[PDB]
């Protein structure tokens, strides 16, 4: 028994992680076969953050320009090029302890786990979720940048995040593996914000089974709901719509504890209409949104 | 910014999980150099635990009755011995990825990370705290007894904790990697349950530092506390009782935001009367007690 925020072992990842160094700036980078991925905002000096001309300035930058120390190792860059907002630098090494891996871009809603690095050294694991807004609530400082977040599936690492930049709200942006980023970002010093986010319905209600299975019940009621009347409940409220996709989804929690997905979300309906009276739902007086259904059957199963 | 619970990379864990098997138990085991940790219970049969004698179990057993399971190979037994609550199963082979580490018996309020496996296959990783009433509110299915729990500091594993059995409350207990149970447990199966829990005082402190570190002041006021009257009102709420020594543990975070260490607990004092408003505390309704003046430092 027991519900916790829990992120994949992180040690396939670990052993892919390298220091880039491009004149003043230093950050993190992904090693994997001959080749180092890192944000291309490494070769920019302050004042090209300011309104930078990347092909311009990589078309300046050779191959020696760049310093990749893989622990206490140097690695020769043979190569340099660009894919979007990701530089690819070919070192004369390929990483011996490269996984099984793909490159995979989720969508909002869905979770991975974060390895935050600082010179190219790991310092810690933690779970977060795409928000609606393509932002993420993370824990970074001064040197994270070039950070990825990743799922396991089975014996293969599926990299969909890297982290490029700090909103002034305190929440972070970033790009898959290919350089794309999520949310209407650019690489740059300009004013930018998160947009209003919005709560992950589907989540929130797989939270709910989650509690259920442990044994938290207080919640439930006689009542059912349809689609139409609760996501009227659920715009008001500043909630995702759910759509039949997530009723098909939530499918084997509801056949696993007995309790509809509009039966549940009738006690949803309720929790947002009337709050939760001084009770707590697995340990929280808030309704949590960042634990997928597969996180929920993953963990409790 | 931000504040997340943050667990410690597991790769150096990883590399030392392994697979124990006896009779028709099986559970996880930890290797190190040539020696396998796990919990004793694992000779135990369905007839065993309610009153186990571990010795007269143990004495039965021949080392090729232990099959020990690293990924697909398979690891000879050469010796086996108990120690305390734990099994040390010598094997012929040394784990070539056997990290720098030393084996540490933690306090309540210490905190670590939580490599949970099942069937000597990493499944997780997130972090906790030993509770007052020396629990730990984990997440643990049937299969996970062995799993470990550990802090890594410039590369040293320091294990702190083995996972032996869920309480009726559906919380943890364990031992540190030298057998000994946190708290009053036993590896019996008879009526035991934890104490009453309280809240670590000495954390939420450290957590309304971090919440000021991050930029929020809202629940700071003009006013100040004794030590002892403070202890009067927290414990009326369950808190732990604040003792000299963590005032002293505060020092550093006091003199980075210029609040004295009992000027937070006034705030402190307050909001255990008055809630929090419907806002929130670095992302949290509640108050949060997992996070040491050590972690704070440490991701702010
Ligand atoms: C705090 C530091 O500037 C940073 C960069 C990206 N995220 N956070
Ligand atoms: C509940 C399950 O049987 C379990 C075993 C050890 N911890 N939790
Ligand atoms: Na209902």
């Amino acid at each position: 028994s027991g519900f916790r925020k829990m992120a994949f072992p992180s040690g396939k990842v670990e052993g892919c992680m390298v220091q880039v160094t491009c004149g003043t700036t230093t950050l993190n980078g992904l090693w994997l076969d001959d080749v180092v991925y890192c944000p291309r905002h490494v070769i920019c000096t302050s004042e090209d953050m300011l309104n930078p001309n990347y092909e311009d300035l990589l078309i300046r930058k050779s191959n020696h320009n760049f310093l990749v120390q893989a622990g206490n190792v140097q690695l020769r860059v043979i190569g340099h090029s660009m894919q979007n907002c990701v530089l690819k630098l070919k070192v004369d090494t390929a990483n011996p302890k490269t996984p099984k891996y793909k490159f995979v871009r989720i969508q909002p809603g869905q979770t991975f786990s974060v390895l935050a690095c600082y010179n190219g050294s790991p310092s810690g694991v933690y779970q977060c979720a795409m928000r609606p807004n393509f932002t993420i609530k993370g824990s970074f400082l001064n040197g994270s940048c070039g950070s990825v977040g990743f799922n396991i599936d089975y014996d293969c690492v599926s990299f969909c995040y890297m982290h490029h930049m700090e909103l002034p709200t305190g929440v972070h942006a970033g790009t898959d593996l290919e350089g794309n980023f999520y949310g209407p970002f650019v690489d740059r010093q300009t004013a930018q914000a998160a947009g209003t986010d919005t709560t992950i319905t589907v989540n929130v209600l797989a939270w709910l089974y989650a509690a259920v299975i442990n044994g938290d019940r207080w919640f439930l009621n006689r009542f059912t709901t349809t689609l139409n009347d609760f996501n009227l409940v659920a715009m008001k409220y500043n909630y995702e719509p759910l759509t039949q996709d997530h009723v098909d989804i939530l499918g084997p929690l509801s056949a696993q504890t007995g309790i509809a997905v509009l039966d549940m979300c009738a006690s949803l309906k309720e929790l947002l209409q009337n709050g939760m009276n001084g009770r707590t739902i697995l340990g929280s007086a808030l309704l949590e949104d960042e634990f997928t259904p597969f996180d929920v059957v993953r963990q409790c199963s």
